[PDB]
């Protein structure tokens, strides 16, 4: 099953768990998967693994 990724705003520090870097930024800083809270960069969306 595919992920269900949505615009998600942080309010602690967050990594994305498919590039390792900061989700730098003060709203709307990633992705979340509303299934298994995955979280990621927008840009990192089209690359993460579908197997949520
Ligand atoms: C500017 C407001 C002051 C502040 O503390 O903002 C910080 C701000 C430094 C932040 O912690 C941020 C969350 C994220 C996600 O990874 C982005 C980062 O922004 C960022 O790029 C850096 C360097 C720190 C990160 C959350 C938010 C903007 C809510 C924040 O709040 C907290 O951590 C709560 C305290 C524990
Ligand atoms: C439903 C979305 C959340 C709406 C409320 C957001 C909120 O203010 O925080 C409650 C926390 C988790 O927030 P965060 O996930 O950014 O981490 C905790 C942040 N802090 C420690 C400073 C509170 O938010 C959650 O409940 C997590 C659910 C995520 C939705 C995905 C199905
Ligand atoms: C969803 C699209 C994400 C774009 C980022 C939007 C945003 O909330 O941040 C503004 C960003 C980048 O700015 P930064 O998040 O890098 O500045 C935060 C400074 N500090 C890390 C010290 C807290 O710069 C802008 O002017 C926008
Ligand atoms: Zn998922
Ligand atoms: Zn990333």
């Amino acid at each position: 099953m595919p992920h269900r990724f949505k615009v998600y705003n942080y309010m602690s520090p967050t990594f994305c768990d498919h590039c390792g870097s900061l989700l730098w930024g003060l709203v709307k800083q990633g992705l979340k998967c509303e299934d298994c809270g995955m979280n990621v960069h927008h840009k990192c969306r089209e690359k993460v693994a579908n197997l949520c």
